[PDB]
Order: structure tokens, then C-alpha cells, then sequence
């Protein structure tokens, strides 16, 4: 009876040296991400809307143009909602579908529903158009390295639909895409043909990005079982800082500080966490001041902060995958 699902417990990163860190810093482009990955998502895109369809097409197209062997899947399903039955579609992009283990990066691509107010429309820039764009920029910036995966471990990206409540958050009105996909993955044998392991056993770590893009974010170290990975993010931020590779950044104002959060923040990681998947929840506390406000827009985003986090996240992923 294989112990492969325990490999994640002993997995260590292959740390990048200074030269490699400089290479990663120079290899990502915040202006290219802004124009090509982010702006097309700064639209109304609540579930079932024309915008949801356009956002999904954009995400798929941006992944499809890459060289790495991404396998795209649209996970479409029905769920009861305050407005009756509706259809939702999660987007899953996977390198090496049959590899037993995957490091998983995720965010939600839907925007919260709000009727138009005084000619303004809610586009959820930090929530979570920026996280979406960061994942797309990561796939682009690391494309050559990821192409080499074509340690039975690879990478998967999940863009959840329906993270937001249609009304105000409640247990049955929220997390539509993640509740559905976690249940589906928990009941799907993995690798193909397995007798007693599921796709969830194959999820090494779920790194969920949410509410990123405002100035001065502070991310708490939420869970003991992923604390060592939170410490790696701290170390990466520190070294990139010391090498002069971050912009408008100080250690006093670092993003990954030494502090935990004992409370529970409901988000897409919940259905996975309650089924035993280790989670690194990259959501800041406190939330952006513009949270769930029409001001959660492009003008209020902090460019250098997002650029800095792109560098940190890309190093984290390469070190995790030994690339
Ligand atoms: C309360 C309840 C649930 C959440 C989750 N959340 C995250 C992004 N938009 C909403 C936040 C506050
Ligand atoms: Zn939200």
C-alpha cells in the first residue's frame, strides 16, 4: 500500500541562488501582465453573465498560447442559488494530468453581483482579477521552465467560479465552484486506476490567492500544517529584498510577517481544508479598504506591490517544483 500521499510531508524546496533570483525578477513583466492579462478581466463577470463567459475565454486563450503542455478543462455544473438553479464553470489548467502530485495555485474568477449603481459597475480588481492575472503572468513568465516538465510532481491552476454569494454570504450562498470541485476531486481516483487514493490526496498544497492588489498587504500565517511554506515565502521576500530586486519595498513593511490568525476566513480553500488538503491562504488581513465597494478598481491597485508579489510567487513555485 504505497505511501506516496505522504511525500508532501517531507518535500523540500530546491532553493534558487542569487543569479537565479535575479533571472526570475527580470523575467516577469508587470506592464505586460497589466495590459494583456489583467485589463481584459476588469469587467463585470458574475456567474452566468456575458462577462463570465468572456473572462473564461480570456483565461483559456492566454493559457493556450503558451508552450508548456497545459491541459484545460471546464468543470460545468448546476447549483441551487437564492435565484434558483444556475450553471457555473470552474476552469482547471493542469500540467501532467497523470502525475500523482500537483502543487496547486488558485483564485476565483467570478466578480460579486451588484446591480449597476450610479453608472458604476463592480469589477472586483483585487477580488480577484489581480490574482487571476498573477496566475496567468506566472504561467507566461515561467513557460520555458514549465515546458521542461513535459519527483512525480507538477503544477495545476484552478480558477473557481461562484466564490461570491449572490446575496450576502451565507453557507449555501457562496463557494459554489469550490464546494463542487472539492467534492468532485475527493471522489475521483488518482492516479487513473487507483484503488484508494483520490485527486485530493494528490494535492500537495493549495495556494489560494485572494484580495491582492492594494497597498501594504499583510498576510497571516494561518495554518500549522503549511507554516513551513509560509516561512519560505518570508525567506524569498527577504532575499529578493536584500538583492535589491523588489520595488518600493521595506522589511518593516514586508508582506509576510511573523503573525498568525486564529480566526476562520471563509473562502475557496474551505471545502479543501475540511477534507484535509494543506492550504497556504494568501489573503491579507485586514482586507483592502475598497473591499466589496465600487472603488475596488484599477485606479486603486498598487502596481509595484503586485510586481513584487509576482516575483515572490514565481520563485516559490520554481523552488517547490525544483525548476
Ligand atoms: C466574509 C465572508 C466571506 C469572505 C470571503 N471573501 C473573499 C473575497 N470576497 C469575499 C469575506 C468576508
Ligand atoms: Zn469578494
Amino acid at each position: 500500500a504505497s505511501a506516496w500521499p505522504e511525500e508532501k510531508n517531507y518535500h523540500q524546496p530546491a532553493i534558487l541562488n542569487s543569479s537565479a533570483l535575479r533571472q526570475i525578477a527580470e523575467g516577469t513583466s508587470i506592464s505586460e501582465m497589466w495590459q494583456n492579462d489583467l485589463q481584459p478581466l476588469l469587467i463585470e463577470r458574475y456567474p452566468g453573465s456575458p462577462g463570465s463567459y468572456a473572462a473564461r475565454q480570456h483565461i483559456m486563450q492566454r493559457i493556450q498560447r503558451l508552450q508548456a503542455d497545459w491541459v484545460l478543462e471546464i468543470d460545468t455544473f448546476l447549483s441551487q442559488t437564492p435565484y434558483g438553479y444556475r450553471s457555473f464553470s470552474n476552469i482547471i489548467s493542469t500540467l501532467n494530468p497523470t502525475a500523482k502530485r500537483h502543487l496547486v495555485l488558485a483564485c476565483h474568477y467570478d466578480s460579486k453581483y451588484f446591480s449597476h449603481w450610479n453608472n458604476r459597475v463592480f469589477v472586483g480588481a483585487t477580488d480577484s482579477a489581480v490574482p487571476c492575472a498573477m496566475m496567468l503572468e506566472l504561467a507566461r513568465a515561467l513557460d520555458k521552465k514549465l515546458l521542461s516538465l513535459k519527483p512525480d510532481l507538477s503544477l495545476q491552476l484552478i480558477f473557481f467560479d461562484g466564490e461570491e454569494a449572490f446575496l450576502h454570504w451565507s453557507p449555501q450562498d457562496s463557494l459554489y465552484g469550490s464546494r463542487h470541485l472539492a467534492a468532485k476531486m475527493a471522489s475521483t481516483p488518482h492516479p487513473p486506476g487507483a484503488r484508494g487514493t483520490s485527486q485530493l490526496h494528490g494535492m500537495d498544497l493549495l495556494v489560494l490567492l485572494d484580495l491582492i492588489g492594494a497597498p501594504n498587504p499583510t498576510f497571516p500565517n494561518f495554518f500549522p500544517n503549511s507554516a513551513r511554506w509560509f516561512e519560505r515565502l518570508q525567506a524569498i521576500e527577504h532575499e529578493l529584498h536584500e538583492l535589491g530586486l523588489l520595488k518600493d519595498h521595506s522589511l518593516e513593511g514586508r508582506y509576510f510577517q511573523n503573525y498568525s490568525y486564529g480566526g476562520v476566513i471563509q473562502d475557496d480553500h474551505i471545502p479543501f481544508l475540511r477534507r484535509g488538503v494543506p492550504v497556504l491562504h494568501l489573503i491579507p488581513s485586514p482586507f483592502p479598504e475598497v473591499w466589496h465597494t465600487m472603488d475596488d478598481n484599477e485606479e486603486n491597485l498598487d502596481e509595484s506591490t503586485i510586481d513584487n508579489l509576482n516575483k515572490i510567487l514565481q520563485v516559490f513555485v520554481l523552488e517547490y517544483l525544483h525548476l
